[PDB]
């Protein structure tokens, strides 16, 4: 494994250079400061919206996409997924200088085709493992967060300096950074997003189901299932120490012993063979077809289930905690 | 329901009374913390050991148990429930002032007979939702913890007005402090600990395993499951918003699309048949019969499963995460 720490990257790839961050929202801001506070030369790409007015408003050179990738030696292509292969094609490639980088923040734009490599220009992944407004807190707190990183062209032999130069600027080289495919990652997300993510909330549903079921407190079911934020603070201090350490070092006897009596031995094979199922339908390509339907109805079935979810007793009872409390 | 906030408590049932907080842990710190904050009158009791010297270190008026006891008007009883039985019946019983209030921060101690009423003296729970350190946090932001409350025995017929006037001073009201029996509330803490808290890490690990057995690198593996705090995140954005809304709002049309292709589909009933077989278990007694079994041993099988989950490949994995971060 290949991870890259602020003592194996340096910040002297950057000088005199002008970095173009295309995007201002919750990922474009967040490394648009930082590059600014790492003493980076930063310009901002953006359409006209309220986005571009929040940039000129709080000091940075400010202009559409295609003048700012134009003026830039290292472009960031930090806008929605949906929006990359139009800019892509009218914006970057027509105006991207000879010998410069394009990077983007997770792998989704480059397995979809709609950002691809150049002849004579650098393309690389450098993906922060915490989205948008984490990535500024860490760094003001002295810390960074963790990425990924893949060099997709390397038409210069200089990207993966260039690369690790805004990593350690942006400051994910503090925690560190791995060298992982922007295939996998993008597998990882859609993974997290359509195994792990449905089936978190299905059992914290489970559990506040039965719990209604044999008559306790709708309110408190519920605030005690996810509601208080001990299950959320759980699952993050379990990233830092581990999940069954913080049973070990925060727990007390009875609620140690209660967890170990049914730790490994509460989900049947049934739950193994969706993680599988999940899988297959990402790399065999039945999700791919699923996403494309769904955006030729304009995501109408979507908002059916937005709009079905807030009718489950869990929303509901959410409701009536929030303004309860 | 019956959910009292800041208007619906005052602070007048404290003036010139004097608060005695038993213990100086992570619970009893922030307490003694937030009561001399509010200008309440606190005294601290506690035994000869590190936690005693912390609070004269921080200026507290400290003294042995008994002593802070016989000096006090409203007892905060802030300790681990294994010493609750023998301070009480020691320390608390024969010096309690007449007229004068008992409080635990949840029901376990009162279930198991530890505490219990005594003619002429108020009995009650006051249990915050969030466990230590966040309750002094949420203090000092303007803002405080959930609690729960439970009057036991109102002898003084001024419980109530006393438990909400501490509840206030702590800056449970701030939030909202609604009643529920202490039992309950020990059967939800131990439902938390025994069925929803396994549960999440055995889903956890079985997306782990799957990934690592499908050739993903094991270090990202762990990081997108848990390790990056982003799974830990959304379960505390979720406990604001609600769950399947954190998706709605935060989440991309592909994330949000396959998210809610498997969203109320990921558990066979099994699931849900184990989550009130858990719940047999609590009320039943059959747990309470496992526990006293373990303490015997003197938590021996216990200490077995601590070392025993350290084995498992996802605690392998966390430990060369960490390492390599
Ligand atoms: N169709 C589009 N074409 C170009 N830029 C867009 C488009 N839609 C949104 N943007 C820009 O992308 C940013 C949107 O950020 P946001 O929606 O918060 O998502 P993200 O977190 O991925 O940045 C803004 O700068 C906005 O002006
Ligand atoms: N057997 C005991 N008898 C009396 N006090 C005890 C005993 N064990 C621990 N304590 C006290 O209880 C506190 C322990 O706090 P801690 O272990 O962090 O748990 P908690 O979060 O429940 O307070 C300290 O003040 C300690 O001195």
């Amino acid at each position: 494994d290949l991870i890259y720490q602020d003592e194996h990257a340096s910040l002297q790839p950057l000088e005199g250079r002008t970095v173009a961050v295309i995007g201002y929202g919750i990922q474009g801001r967040a490394f648009a400061a930082n590059l600014r506070d790492s003493g980076v030369a930063v310009r901002v790409g953006n359409i006209d919206d309220r986005y571009f007015e929040l940039a000129r408003a709080e000091g940075h050179r400010v202009t559409n996409i295609a003048e700012a990738v134009a003026h830039a030696d290292i472009v960031l292509l930090l806008i929605p997924d949906e929006a990359h292969g139009a800019v892509f094609d009218v914006d970057i490639a027509p105006n991207l200088r000879d010998g410069a980088l394009l990077c983007v923040a997770h792998g989704h734009s480059l397995v979809q085709g709609d950002v691809r490599p150049l002849p004579g220009r650098d393309l690389a992944m450098l993906a922060p493992r915490m989205y948008g407004d984490p990535i500024r807190r860490y760094y003001l707190a002295g810390q960074g967060a963790p990425a990924y990183f893949d060099i997709v062209a390397d038409h210069t032999g200089r990207a993966r300096d260039r690369v690790l130069a805004i990593a350690r600027a942006v400051g994910f080289t503090r925690a560190g950074v791995m060298a992982l495919g922007y295939r996998q990652e993008t597998f990882l997300d859609l993974f997290q997003e359509q195994f792990l993510a449905p089936a978190l909330v299905d059992l914290v549903e489970t559990g506040f189901q039965v719990l209604v079921e044999r008559g306790f407190n709708p309110k408190a079911a519920l605030l005690e299932v996810y509601g208080s934020g001990e299950m959320g603070k759980m699952m993050l201090d379990g990233a830092d120490i581990g999940l069954d350490e913080v049973v070990a070092l925060q727990g007390s006897p009875t609620c140690q012993v209660g967890y170990h009596r049914w730790r490994g031995r509460t989900l049947p094979t049934a739950v193994r063979e969706l993680a599988a199922r999940v899988l297959d339908q990402i790399e065999g390509g039945d999700f791919s077809a699923y996403l494309k339907e769904q955006a030729s109805n304009d995501y109408a079935s979507l908002d059916d289930a937005r709009r079905a979810a807030l009718k489950r007793p869990l929303n509901v009872a959410h409701a009536q905690v929030r303004a309860a409390f």
